[PDB]
Formats: structure tokens, sequence, C-alpha cells
């Protein structure tokens, strides 16, 4: 386990680096700022301390630095001058757990950090150094793809509501999926709902609805007991919606046709929009929100995912071409760099539907420029 | 000293509950659910602490409140019966600074929570900070300008950068200035950078000197040192100086006359369009985005502050009268319903501009519909 990394151009603080070093923890040294965020990109969970004896370095890059989405993948900690918090002391809105005097007491400072090393060797015990499988990753498996992957796992098994975002088509229910194997709930039932439509009729009668929900119905909540449910575009969701939605994730309890009974559901939503604007406007309710955006994963796009788009067109074709009886077996290496270089505003999907056009039109083994700009 | 406050029907948890009222402090006992939330809402800066000995605790709902809002207010703890490779044991993604066993260790028991006694009285510390009369609201009172004020409270002290967005003319460096009244650097200056007819040619010497006289030039970040800087209308920058900016948010130094100093200067930006449209496009880089979309808030527009509008021409008139004197004094309550019905591009801008001329033209003391148009 190497789960430990402080960041300064002052290293020569041995008052209490060599401390480590005896110990058996040892260390990780960061000088500058653009080199520790991709270092806490790569790192996951684990404790880093930062040196802000006036060791000259910024002061908004630094919150930056920490909230950049450096968040719950990292137990935040700080060393500071004995005589510097007096300012911007308030950098502790990210209770960075606890600060660091001078005056070492060489078996305290391990009491602060021990109590927190273990606090976070927990996590990395029961599965060290994880970053692929995990059923093929279900879909891919690049870079941000291991960040992914790695972020799913440790928040999968907490039975709290995580906000699922990303482009449209990106994948988000397969996330939800994924999360769902870890929650330990897995065997227990799962509902993905697509609430682009829906509306207030259909919407209603889930919980309670109209004088309708002819006969059995079974709301889905009440299906989804124990198990897992999805809500696809909870931003499109009708007020008098979140305001149900509200009542249940406080009460838990749905109205049938053989008795308002109470049932434990875990619940995930997925959301395409830009929220805040959302918040602001009114049209999504806050309190409801803070209740869903308990935990936020990042769904990438068309971000970096270069590594992914050449694997991600050789699965689709070989789950497609022996779905539907087809002769293509191969791609062109011209057809490789074009992929690459689209866009994919439907990421995923998109991906996975315009793949799946071509096969039912290309007679051949090897697929070419075709009219694949569309 | 006034930090405690348990979670729990903790009648047999005795064993290390009185062990800390008598050394000192002054504990509070919650059963319910909604009761601790209006608890810890009183209480402030404290130490709460959770007892999951799988009794009754929705896992949902116990995340949440501790970042529902109980975040720099409350630092969390928690109680356990001694549980191993479960769900419950992935809690720690709620950065619960540590553990709690059952059997007590005795007078040892202190020092867990005693690293943590000086993290919370430097909470209480910064932790008033009351709005004097909310400073009148700055701008408004509705309801999306309302849960705006709160958000800007929020991200206020966070010496964040802050992606500020909404429709043009609607205020974005009216609420950049706000959050750096909000900072911890609000003693410390601004700077407002309303560029886009710049020109890539002064931002070369808003980084650098541009001669070899004498000096005849000081950059804004270093005017802005300890404050902050604004970028009006950023995503329009040509891009070989955002590359720079970036330098600043990288490393944060800058080239004078008398020294290549290094500047502490917290950024913000605004935009009115879309960086979206941009970032595909390539036209606008994504790892500047990044630093810059740490935080958003939307600026809404006429969205729902239909009801804002006739308070602030109300309050136009009594700024722009008396500045000028002027007869009109009571707009009459025909032509208040008629710039309702009006749909304000430029929002607050247009409605800033309009009404100045207005009361330059208006011979009367009371107008009547007159022009008004555009």
């Amino acid at each position: 386990s190497v789960p430990g990394s402080l960041v300064v151009v002052g290293g020569t603080y041995e008052p209490w680096l060599p401390v480590l070093e005896k110990v058996g923890w040892r260390c990780t040294q960061v000088a500058d700022l653009r080199k520790p965020d991709a270092l806490f990109v790569e790192t996951g969970p684990c404790i880093g301390i930062v040196d802000l004896s006036h060791d000259e370095f910024s002061l908004n890059g630094i919150a930056n630095l920490v909230s950049s989405h450096k968040q719950v993948r990292w137990l935040a900690f700080i060393r500071e001058a004995q005589l510097s918090s007096d300012t911007i002391c308030q950098f502790i809105v990210n209770f960075c757990i606890d600060f660091f005097t001078a005056p070492i007491p060489d078996a305290q400072l391990l009491s602060t950090i021990g109590h927190q090393l273990g606090m976070l060797k927990l996590e990395k015990k029961v599965w060290p150094h994880f970053g692929s499988a995990g059923n093929m990753g279900l879909i891919g498996e690049s870079m941000p793809m291991k960040r992914l992957r790695d972020q799913i796992k440790r928040i999968g098994p907490t039975d709290v509501s995580i906000l699922i975002y990303g482009e449209s088509g990106t994948g988000k229910e397969t996330v939800a999926k994924a999360i769902h194997k870890t929650s330990s709930r897995a065997q227990k039932p799962f509902i993905s709902v697509n609430c682009r439509a829906m509306s207030e009729k259909r919407l209603e009668s889930e919980l309670f609805g109209l004088g309708e929900t002819e006969e059995g119905q079974q709301p889905f909540l009440l299906q989804a007991d124990g198990g897992t449910l999805l809500l696809n575009d909870i931003l499109t969701l009708p007020k008098s919606q979140q305001l149900n939605l509200l009542r249940f994730l406080q009460e838990g309890t749905v109205e049938t046709r053989q008795g308002v009974r109470a049932v434990d559901v875990r619940i995930l939503a997925a959301n395409s929009s830009d929220i805040e604007k959302a918040l602001i406007d009114g049209d999504f309710n806050e309190e409801l929100y803070h209740y869903i955006n308990v935990l936020r994963i990042n769904v990438p796009s068309l971000k970096e995912r270069a590594s992914d788009i050449v694997l991600l067109a050789k699965h689709f074709l070989q789950e497609y071409s022996k779905e539907y009886n087809a002769q293509a077996r191969s791609f062109s290496d011209d057809a490789v760099r074009g992929l690459t270089r689209y866009h994919w505003p439907g990421n995923v999907r998109e991906l996975m539907n315009q793949i799946k056009r071509v096969v039912l039109m290309s007679d051949t083994v090897v697929l070419d420029e075709s009219q694949l700009d569309l």
C-alpha cells in the first residue's frame, strides 16, 4: 500500500516526514500544483497533507485542487505555521479533518494520522489495488473508465441515493445496475424508469394515483422492495411528483389497493440537464436535491475515450453481427480515426445505434468510408 | 464549551455517555428522525455521534443530514456494534473522521475526539458572519432570487473559482462583487474586467512588462492581491491568452518589471452564451474550463423574476429621480402591468438604461404608458 502524499516545495520538513520513514509509512511529495492535480486524480481515496506554512503557492488554487473533485475520494489534511491561523483559515470549510502544529509531539501526530490512516485502510483492505474486470467493466475500459469503476466500487455498498449525470446516451442506466451489484441487494429486483414521458397521469398511479390503477398494478416502489429503482432524467419530473418523491424518502410509504404499506428501496437518479438553473428557477425541488445529491458520480462523455472508442466498436459488432447473422467481421484502418474524431452527442447509444444501422447495410466483411457521417 | 449531541435511544449506551458529561461536553441526546435535524440546526458547531448498532436508522437518511447542510456547521462521528465486511463499513465515504467500538477504551476515548476539539473551536470562531438584515438582499426579493442568496452565501467563504452565468445584462458582475464581499478576502481589493473589445494586446501587459523605459505599468492581479479578479464574458477570449490564464491558475505568478512576482487572487468568470458549443468546436480549452467550472451559479432572467420586476422598477425610480431630482414619483398602477408583459432580452441592463431615459423624457409626475417599447 502506498496511500500517503503531501504537497510542498519545502522538502526539508524533517520535523514530521522521516517520522513516517522510520515508522514504516513512507511518503509521496509534490512541489507544484498542476502535478498533484493529476496525482490526486489517479490515487483515489488517500490521505493528503497540504503544507501551508507560507511556502509560496496560491490559495484560490489550493481550495480548487481540494475541491476540484477531490472531495469524497480524498480525506483532506493540512499543515500550517503555528502563527498563521488568522485570515483565510476558512479553508476549513473543506473541514480538513485536522490542522498541524509546529510543536511536534513526535508520537501524537501519529494518533491523528493513524486513526485516519486506519480510517482509509479499511476501504483499501477489503479490495486492494483494483481497476479492471467486474464483468469486463460492463461496458468499456480506458483511463477515465478506471477512475469511474473505482469510484463506483467505493460508493457502491453505501445504500444512500447517488446522483448520476453525464451526456444523454452515455449509459447512465448501465451504471445504475453496476452499483446495485455492489449494493449487496443485487439479487433483489431492479427497475429503470424513463421519466422523459410518463406525464402526471401514470406517474401518480405508481405511488397513489387517480381512482384508476386497474387492479393489481402494484406500484414500482412496492415491487422494488429491497431492490433498486432508477429515475432517468429526474429533471423532467412535474413538481407534484417531486413532492410525492420527497414524502417517500422520509416515510417510505406507498398507497396500494390492499393497503398503504411501506417498503425499503435504495433510490438512484439520472440527469442530463444543467440542474443549477432548475434549482434557481425553482423548477426542481431543492430539499429533494439534497436528498439525492448526497453522492455524485461523473459519467464521462467523449472527453477521453479514444482507447474505448476503438474497443467500444469491437464489442458491438461481436454482439450485433452474431445476433443478426452478418458477414461483416472487421473494421478498416480508415474507419478507425474517423470514429475517434467523431463527437458522438449520443455517445455510447449513438455509437451503439450507428454501428447497428451499418450492419444491415454492409454486404461485405470489412466496413469502409461509408456514410457514417450521419 | 457547548458541543455535544447523540442520536439514538442510548438507554444502555451508558458505558460511554456520562464519561463525557462530567469531563465537560454538554450533551443532548435525540432518538427520532426529524428532531435531530432541527437540533443540529440550532446547535451550530458541535460534535454529533450516530449510533449504528443495526438499530433503527435509514442508512440513506443518515448520510444526508451529514451533508444536508451540517457540513461546516457539524463534524460527523459514528458508533458501531463491531461490523466488518458490510455495506455499512463503506460509510467512510461520509468522511466520518473516526469509528467507535462498543467496549469503551476507558480514558483513551478522549484523544480521538480531543484531536477535533481544536477543530471545533475554530469552526465556531468564523461560524457567525450573519447577514446584516441580509444586506438588504442586494437585489430583489422573490423565490429564485431568495434561493440564490442562500446559494451565494454558502459558496462565498469558499475561496474557489466560480463560473457565474445567466442571460446578458443579468448582473454577473453584480453577483461577483457579492461573493467577494462574502469571502474572507472582502477587505482585499477587487478587479472586474469587462474585456471583449480589447484585442490580444493588453492581456500581455496584464501579465508582463511591455516596455524597458521606467515602469508605466502595474497589472491587475497584483492589484487584485488577496482580492478578486473578474473577467466578464470570458469564452470569447483568444486562445493564446487562456493559456497564461491557466498558468496563473496553476502557478499564480506574474511578471511585472520590479520582479516576476507571484500574487494571490481568487478569480471569477462570467458567461452569458454557452461554453458548451465552444467545447465541441474546440474553441474553448477544456482543461481551463474545469478550473473555472469548480462552482456554478445560474443568474436567473425573467424566468420567475416577474414578481421582482415591480420592485426593480420601484427601486430604480427612487434612485434615478433623486439623482436628477425629477418630477416622476409614482409610476401609476397602469404602466406597471405593461412592463411585465415585455420580455426584456437584456433583463436588468435594459431596464436599467431604459428607465434612465424615460425619467429624462417624462415631464409628468406619474408616467402613463408613454413609449416604453424599446
